């Protein structure tokens, strides 16, 4: 795209599109949420049900809040907690069809800020990242 | 602009860190009660070492058959951060600092004796970004 059109752009032109984004549902437990978060190499993901609507985001912070014990991790916890129980789900949400600048507003507080279309389908994920790089080359040249 | 990195940059006082030395159980209490996913390791000279984060300190103890947590405390933060990091001066330009956090959550800033001065972050980046555009 040219630079007078970035800011006419969508959101859903430069989001990670789901079928790439890591996630979870919302009852796993802990333990296979931290080792999806762990073999993908991601600090946070999103949490679907099993419909495929997005109800809140799991980290790795907020799973070691669970075991980090008085004198010990707790890690036989890991399996009786569920993502549910402790995933973060006061998140902003972007339609496919939001223009750019509500992304780029939503980001500045935000590492990744979850899409989906009108029925709430959860479609994928715009990050600083994505909007780092195009903005890279439209202050440039 | 003329703006710099020192400008912007969130200042070495206000950084959570680590020492060298410290061992990973540590590091990782410190990253789950201040909530940051990846901070600065120094050294008592208060000199950058690299970083540690949540992510490096799980795949260390991430074995075949499992998590071995007990490791954490027998692990110390340098054999396991990233060292090849980039860094910024503080008198460099802010749109330096914009193509370094391109792939990197933040950039630390550090004089020529490697002492730790602050970290320039892609928030304060964006904020700016935004000004502009708006
Ligand atoms: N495999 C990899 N290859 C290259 N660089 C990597 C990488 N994993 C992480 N990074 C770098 O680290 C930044 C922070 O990652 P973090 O996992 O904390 O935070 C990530 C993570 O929470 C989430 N995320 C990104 N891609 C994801 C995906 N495909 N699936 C699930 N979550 C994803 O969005 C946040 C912001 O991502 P963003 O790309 O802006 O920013 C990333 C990226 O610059
Ligand atoms: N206490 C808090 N208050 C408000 N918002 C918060 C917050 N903790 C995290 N966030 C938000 O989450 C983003 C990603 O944090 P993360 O810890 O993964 O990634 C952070 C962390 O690795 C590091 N960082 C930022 N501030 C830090 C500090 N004071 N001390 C140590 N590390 C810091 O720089 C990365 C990028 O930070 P940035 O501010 O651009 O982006 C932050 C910010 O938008």
């Amino acid at each position: 795209l040219q630079s007078d059109q970035l800011l006419e752009a969508t959101v859903g032109q430069f989001m990670i599109e789901a079928d790439k984004v890591a996630h979870v549902q919302v009852g796993n437990n802990l333990e296979h949420a931290l080792l999806v978060l762990t073999k993908t190499g991601y600090t946070a993901i999103p949490v679907l049900d099993p419909s495929y609507r997005l109800h809140g985001l799991i980290g790795t912070n907020m799973i070691m809040n669970s075991i980090f014990g008085l004198e010990r991790i707790e890690f036989e916890k890991l399996d009786q907690i569920t993502v549910e129980e402790v995933m973060l789900t006061d998140i902003p949400r972007l339609h496919i069809n939001d223009p750019i600048m509500k992304g780029f507003g939503m980001v500045i507080n935000n590492g990744f800020v979850c899409v989906e279309n009108d029925e709430q389908v959860f479609e994928g994920i715009f990050t600083r990242r994505v909007v780092l790089k195009e903005l890279n080359k439209h202050i440039r040249s």
